[PDB]
C-alpha cells in the first residue's frame, strides 16, 4: 500500500510505523531512491532520517501534519551523506529538535551537511549514552561499528518486529554493497552482524535502498562483505 505524495512515496509498516521515500538523480547513478521512518509514540512523532533535500524533508512534514497531525518531537539521522541529512535545514526551520552520532555531527560540514543540533555518544558495546538521546521513546539507537561509513548508525523501534539499518543493510538479492567511498571494508561484515545481534527480534529490517525485507538482508549483507577482506 504505496501513497505517492508528491514527489516522495510513504508506506505503512506497522501501526504506528510508516517508512518515507525521497529520490535524487544523480548523474551517474540514475534516480536513488533513500528511505527514513516515521514513528508514533503516543502523541507524538520521531523521525529517522531527512530525506534527500531540504524542499522533500518539508514535505515529509506536510504528510505527517495531514495523515498524523501531532507535532515532531525529534528526529534522528543515521550517517553524515545527503540522503540521511541533506534535509536538516528543514526540521530546525519547524523548530525539531534533532540528533546524530556525535561523529556525523563532527563530519557534516565537510560533506556539505548541516550538523543536528545534539550529538549523541556511545558505549564500547554499541549502545547509546542513555542521557544523550533523551526522550526517545521506542527508538533504539545502536552503532554497530564502522561499514557503510564510519558514523553509521542503526535503530530498533521496541514494541515492534522493525529495526532500520540505515545504508549499513543492503537486500537480501542486493548484487553489491552499494556506495563504499567511504566505507571500512576490513570492519563491515562484523558491523552488519553486530547490528543483527543487537535487535534479534526484529523480523522486518528496513534500509535506505530497497523495501522492508527479512533478516536474509543482514546475512547477505555480512557474507558479502566477508568478500571486502
Ligand atoms: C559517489 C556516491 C556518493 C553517494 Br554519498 C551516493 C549515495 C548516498 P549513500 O547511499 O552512500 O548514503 C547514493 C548512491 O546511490 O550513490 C552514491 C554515490
Ligand atoms: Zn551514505
Ligand atoms: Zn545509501
Amino acid at each position: 500500500g504505496d501513497q505517492r505524495f508528491g514527489d516522495l512515496v510513504f508506506r505503512q509498516l506497522a501501526p504506528n510505523v510508516w517508512q518515507h521515500t525521497s529520490y535524487l538523480d544523480m548523474p551517474g547513478f540514475g534516480a536513488v531512491a533513500s528511505n527514513g521512518l516515521i514513528v508514533r509514540d503516543g502523541g507524538r512523532v520521531l523521525v529517522v532520517d531527512t530525506a534527500w533535500t531540504d524542499d522533500q524533508t518539508a514535505q515529509i512534514l506536510n504528510w505527517i501534519k495531514q495523515e498524523i497531525n501531532l507535532p515532531v518531537a525529534l528526529a534522528v539521522v543515521t550517517h553524515a551523506h545527503q540522503d540521511k541529512m541533506g534535509g536538516m535545514d528543514a526540521l530546525h526551520a519547524a523548530g525539531i529538535a534533532t540528533y546524530a552520532n556525535a561523529l556525523s555531527n563532527q563530519l557534516a560540514p565537510q560533506e556539505g551537511m548541516v550538523a543536528a543540533q545534539h550529538s549523541l555518544t556511545f558505549a564500547a558495546n554499541g549502545w547509546v549514552e542513555p542521557a544523550t538521546a533523551p526522550n526517545f521513546g521506542p527508538l533504539k539507537v545502536f552503532y554497530p561499528g564502522p561499514g557503510h561509513t564510519s558514523d553509521n548508525i542503526t535503530v530498533g523501534i521496541d514494541g515492534t518486529d522493525i529495526a532500520f539499518g540505515g545504508c549499513l543493510i543492503k537486500d537480501s538479492k542486493a548484487k553489491s554493497l552499494g556506495n563504499l567511498g567511504d566505507a571500512d571494508t576490513e570492519h563491515y561484515a562484523a558491523s552488519a552482524r553486530a547490528f543483527g545481534a543487537a535487535f534479534p527480534k526484529a523480523s522486518m529490517i528496513v534500509m535506505s535502498h530497497s523495501a522492508p525485507d527479512s533478516r536474509a538482508a543482514i546475512t547477505h549483507t555480512a557474507r558479502m562483505a566477508d568478500k571486502l577482506r
